[PDB]
């Protein structure tokens, strides 16, 4: 039961969307990514699933708890257990409304990784272009996106996804989309990414944007 | 945060690992199984996340359940919502001892998907390597396979495991571990994954080895 992309989005299940990715010169990012890539575990988790996917591809020391013990690794269920996390808000909140971007920043700062908050109010599609596409050629760093579904195409509302990987011929980045029972991971055009993290979260009043994480040395 | 590996094996977490993947001619069912790509929820339950990953990439109509309800997919928590897939073997059961081979394709079996179980005992490495790699190339069918971790230099017990491509070159598979707190998914020689899947499980006293998952067509 998967939704049906918009003429304007290339699927990742596809040949179309292979082809971008073996043909793309900027996806280091990619193999890790997917090695962790996770279901949100309900429908308001997006960022709480793409934060673990990118602390566990940075190897950053995970919760230790009963689940997998002796093994350590970020989940869904244990990423609050980091009593800064909570602080910054509390899982039955994220449960309801999500997260902003603005939070996403400080929940995965709470873990004390390096962390660069960017509201599209404060840059333009040019420097996230380059930025992006630059990270996604380096190990160690990973970018999250957090977007207004409809603005690409899809159903509906603010999301939050990591970056995978750039096609340069074809101007787009791949969405590893955490919400996988609706949605497979996109090629959407840097065009439509942008105007949509252009968006104003009317719970933060502030815009959407995009996020790179990094570990402090 | 995981294991160190085996020099006989070569992680899809290195250089080597990734183009492996580039290089192989044989990897048509690693996209479809990478997008759906889970960890498995407890320690036993390899052999549940493998069905759901070879599932969900089947587009098999999936149970309808609250947790993501109206988007319908497989999970490991809702797979035994069939009532004959609980009559196989019951999911309390699973959890403790995990699953045989042959539970395994009885369980794929109860959801009405085409299951071909091949136990080491009635084959040879031969057609193992020419058949699997086939299916490896096909859209629409999927390989899973069981086997003693210690055989390949793991730690170390029977463990169930997609697999999603060949590489020609070198000889190896692609092992998509569902352990992923424990090992990233591993290249491993045609003739280590032989001798591992050749090895007599004391719960069913039969060999383990491999099956093939298809649609009804
Ligand atoms: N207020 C943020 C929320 C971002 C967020 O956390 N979205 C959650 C729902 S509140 C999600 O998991 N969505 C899955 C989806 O959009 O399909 C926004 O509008 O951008
Ligand atoms: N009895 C089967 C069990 C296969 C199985 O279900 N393994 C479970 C444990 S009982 C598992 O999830 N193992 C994870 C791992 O070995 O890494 C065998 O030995 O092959
Ligand atoms: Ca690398
Ligand atoms: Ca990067
Ligand atoms: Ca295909
Ligand atoms: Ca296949």
């Amino acid at each position: 039961q998967t939704l049906t992309l918009s003429p304007n989005l290339i699927g990742f299940n596809s040949n179309e969307g292979e082809k971008l990715l073996l043909t793309s010169r900027s996806r280091e990012d990619f193999f890790p990514l997917s090695m962790q890539f996770v279901t949100q575990v309900n429908q308001a988790y997006s960022g709480v699933a793409s934060i673990i996917m990118v602390l566990n591809s940075l190897g950053i020391n995970a919760p230790e708890t009963a689940q997998y013990s002796p093994y350590r690794v970020f989940t869904q269920d244990n990423f609050f257990s980091n009593e800064k996390t909570k602080a910054v808000i509390a899982p039955e909140v994220v449960a309801r409304q999500g997260m902003t971007l603005d939070e996403l920043g400080r929940l995965i700062a709470s873990y004390g990784v390096k962390v660069k908050v960017n509201h599209a109010s404060d840059t333009n599609i040019e420097d996230f272009r380059k930025q992006v596409a630059e990270n996604l050629k380096q190990d160690g760093n990973f970018v999250i996106v957090n977007y207004l579904r409809k603005e690409i195409g899809q159903e509906r509302g603010g999301h939050i996804s990591p970056l995978a990987a750039y096609n340069e011929q074809t101007d787009r980045f791949l969405i590893m989309d955490v919400s996988r029972y609706k949605y497979p991971p996109v090629w959407v055009k840097t065009t439509d990414l942008w105007k949509a993290m252009n968006t104003v979260d009317s719970v933060s009043q502030k815009t959407r944007g995009f996020v790179f994480v990094s570990k402090t040395q």
